[PDB]
């Protein structure tokens, strides 16, 4: 089997992407944030504290296929400090025509304020390794892990758009969706992430510096977070750019034409266009724009988030020894 689903930016800035997910019988369609940096499928629900719901909800009591996972609970927090918790059902879940039975659907009893405030995201669908799942006492498998037995190939691909719709595919590689060839690179699962080591970087039309950048491929992170020295080298080539303590990162004049940023994948190179690094105005009508490349020092891990991933066709190879593939597009 295969699946193919359209993923859409939630807003004009590409802050995140949503993908429709069908849960239960009859199907209840929710728009979920597909997150290769976490491993829980959790949803706003009929169980969620009413004052914390503003979203489409899952109602397990309206699904003939929902089963309570007795004694199971979950609780998650993300890098931005957001959180949610609740109880667990198994139910039928379909993405892009690919159906999994018995998927753990984590029903929120409570959600944090950032989730309430974002009307566009009805929950998360985690695609990191199942060792990061937060269900207790027994962790639950991701949608991808549950799908592998039936898939034509144990792979999924992310093709995120720059201010445009894109695609998540499960079970096949669309050879028309990328240019050149895919280069694969080793993954470490020791921390539960799609963690890999980039071979280095270049700024604009300058030299490629060979330097091991260990980081994660994270569709649930908006920006590209890289080592302080690398980020400084980038913004050194932008004459109006400065680090802003109050705004929380590098800012620059919106009128600037930014250099590209290239990262290494083995011998191959992925070029992020300069326009992708212009995240957006700090407020509507500002002359100042926020940078899409920021230091990872405060996070403690380098993150190839949407700014980077949307410049590539990315293959998440979930064979027993996983690998990550990148192609230009
Ligand atoms: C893995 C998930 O729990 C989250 N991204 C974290 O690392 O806190």
């Amino acid at each position: 089997s295969t699946g193919s689903a359209t993923t859409t930016p939630i807003d004009s800035l590409d802050d995140a992407y949503i993908t429709p997910v069908q849960i239960g019988t009859p199907a209840q369609t929710l728009n979920l944030d597909f997150d290769t940096g976490s491993s829980d499928l959790w949803v706003f629900s009929s169980e969620t504290t009413a004052s914390e719901v503003x979203q489409t909800i899952y109602t397990p009591s309206k699904s003939t296929t929902a089963k309570l996972l007795s004694g199971a609970t979950w609780s998650i927090s993300y890098g931005d400090g957001s959180s949610s918790s609740g109880d667990v059902y198994t139910d039928t879940v379909s993405v892009g025509g690919l159906t999994v039975t018995g998927q753990a659907v984590e029903s929120a009893k409570k959600v944090s304020s950032s989730f309430t405030e974002d009307s566009t995201i009805d929950g998360l669908l985690g695609l990191a390794f199942s060792t990061l799942n937060t269900v207790s006492p027994t962790q639950q498998k991701t949608f991808f892990d549950n799908a592998k037995a039936s898939l034509d190939s144990p792979v999924f691909t992310a093709d995120l758009g720059y201010h445009a719709p894109g695609t998540y595919n499960f079970g096949f590689i669309d050879t028309t969706a990328y240019t050149g060839s895919i280069t694969y690179t080793a993954v470490s699962t020791k921390q539960g992430f799609w963690e890999w080591t980039s071979t280095g970087y270049a700024v604009g039309s300058g030299t490629f510096k060979s330097t091991s950048i260990d980081g994660i491929a994270d569709t649930g992170t908006t920006l590209l977070y890289l080592p302080a020295t690398v980020v400084s080298a980038y913004w050194a080539q932008v004459s109006g750019a400065k680090s802003s303590s109050s705004v929380g990162g590098y800012v620059f004049p919106c009128s600037a034409t930014l250099p590209s940023f290239t990262f290494g994948v083995g011998s191959a190179r992925i070029v992020i266009p300069g326009d992708y690094i212009d995240f957006g105005p700090i407020s509507t009508g500002s002359s100042s724009c926020f940078g899409g490349i920021q230091s990872s020092a405060g996070i403690g891990i380098n993150i190839f988030g949407d700014v980077a991933l949307k410049a590539a066709f990315v293959v998440f190879n979930g064979a027993t020894t996983p690998t990550l593939g990148f192609a230009s597009k």
